[PDB]
């Protein structure tokens, strides 16, 4: 079987860290396994333009493996040319780069699987970390040290404890809930959530969570807001100038979900105005963020309140090990003809939901 | 009564933030409370050198200090303080007060601090610092603001805190609250070393296992955090010998006292990879000199440093607790009820 694996080139970084499975140099740790089984593995980061290594191999690829961290766009056009395509894998979680709709609507016999649950802890930790960084004003504090300064009042004047804050999640899916779980022993004033359906009463109670009917009422009472929902018609451009005006004045906002859920210039304005005290997270639109993206240079009135990182929260080394293992499991399920996939991993099975 | 309150000048920052109580400009938010009660308040930052503190010491009934800008209540000052009845720390930490001398004199001076008021603030700082180091946040943010984007450069040394073995040296108020906050992160195990056991049911609440000696503790730990007082057993505890027994690539956090570490030994361990990261907000000497080795030290990747100035206990939330607790102490004294919170007492009329 011919497998096309699309990942980024990690360059010298792959040489520094053998556990960095998720790059072209290290090949998810599956190269020898595939070779020993008689399979042909094409690994490439070249995924854009008709001339690309990806497109060269598409016509006779049996399997394509992709990553949200360097997503090969498995478009209608590519699917149509992929005459032997049987399985598309996401070595991680997130599938917007694959035209699931097209596969399902046509009824093409193509399975699409991802390593469900493998990303969740990593992102949830990143959220709580980012909350803490922002609320406790860590960034300018650290900057003082490395700049050979020491002016405690300059930091203290905008530093709080997370204790006694009201904390709101937009979305209480796997990540949102794991964030709430992690926030419990921090003794927030209250944990709150908005979602299209309720958490079960026992789940709500385990984290002391209260359901708020609408986002406007949710954000109005929240010291801290975190976005943990997918990008869709209900969430695209959700965090805009209008909704931001409904936030608590000097609220902190974290988004490790999708960049497009925010209107980027609206967030920058709100931070600079004091409507937000801080913003952080690792997701951008466009992504990778251009060098000029407003979220890079945006600061609050004190020159802080920015806890942005490149998009990496779900690709820690621990997450990458789970992605690599999960990819092997999926591939073994396929190669053996068992198709004994983990039910949660199945996005489409031979084109069906 | 005459109350001398020794803080620091926050300058323009005091005007920026009204909840910044711990500075001379804002006078713990007690200046009017004190005047309304008929007391005289002297506020100064001048504590070195005929300094203003020294001018007022001879007839101060009460001196209020802050551990963040400590006025040293020295042997000489105790001698000169003819009316001294009460010394208060608007916060927690009494290193700057010669308690041994006060006790020795037989003078009826109470010394109180707002016990418990800094604990959550420091505990949060610890867990934050752990996450920042483990998840490799510092170089990640630096990329963004440097207009770069190279995920692999960050990911190559970024881990989840989940599945890590985490150890605290000391399981007192801060140490225990750190452990409590770590529980839902699913660590492989939470461990502690201390001179006394956690009460059984507190031990079981965080799933902690006691380790009998420090060497054994640090040898199995992915992350170590220092939450012990500075004394004979802990001064220079974290030296090159002990560090060489750390798990290779461990993360170390210290928000307790700078002097529990040997500064150059920690820096050496970070540069060599014995530590993957070091963080915390305590320094020795403090404030840190401009070339203090902990400022510039990095792991081989140019990261592994999550140092801050000494501010974890200075958050606005803690400062509110300090101001309120200082009111509580003062009013217990003023009313002559002396109905102090038992945990606030360091000396009661000179006695431990």
């Amino acid at each position: 079987a011919k497998i096309v694996l699309v990942l980024y080139d990690a360059g010298k970084h792959a040489a520094d860290e053998e556990k960095l499975y998720g790059c072209t140099e290290n090949k998810l740790g599956i190269a020898n396994w595939l070779k020993d089984q008689g399979h042909e593995l094409i690994t490439t980061s070249d995924k854009e333009g008709g001339n690309s290594v990806l497109d060269q191999h598409i016509p006779d690829a049996d399997i394509i493996i992709t990553t949200p961290f360097h997503p090969a766009y498995i478009t209608k056009e590519r699917i149509d040319k992929a005459k032997k395509l049987k399985l598309v894998v996401v070595a991680g979680v997130g599938s917007d780069h694959i035209d699931l709709d097209y596969i399902n609507q046509t009824g093409k016999k193509i399975s699409v699987l991802e390593v469900t649950g493998s990303n969740v802890v990593s992102v949830a930790e990143h959220v709580v970390m980012t909350m803490l960084v922002l609320v406790r004003n860590f960034v300018p504090a650290h900057e003082q040290i490395i700049n050979h300064d020491w002016e405690v009042a300059a930091i203290a004047k905008d530093a709080y404890d997370i204790e006694g804050k009201t904390i709101a999640t937009i979305g209480a899916g796997r990540i949102g809930y794991r964030v709430l779980e992690r926030l419990v022993p921090f003794n927030p004033k209250e944990l709150l959530y908005y979602d299209y359906q309720a958490l079960p009463k026992d789940a709500e109670e385990k984290v002391g969570a209260r359901r708020v009917e609408n986002i406007e009422e949710l954000v109005a009472q929240a010291d801290i807001v975190t976005v943990n929902a997918p990008l869709h018609a209900g969430t695209k451009g959700l965090i805009n100038k209008e909704l931001l005006s409904k936030f608590k004045k000097g609220a902190w906002l974290v988004n490790t979900a999708r960049g497009a859920i925010c209107v980027a210039e609206d967030v920058a304005a709100a931070l600079e105005s004091g409507q937000l005290r801080g913003y952080g997270g690792d997701v951008w639109f466009p992504q990778p963020a251009p060098k000029d993206h407003p979220w890079r240079d945006m600061r609050n009135k004190y020159g802080a309140g920015n806890a942005m990182t490149p998009h990496y929260s779900g690709t820690t080394l621990d997450a990458q090990t789970r992605y690599a293992q999960g990819t092997v499991n999926i591939l073994e399920s396929f190669f053996t003809g068992k198709f004994d996939y983990r039910p949660q991993d199945i996005i489409l099975l031979n084109g069906e939901y």
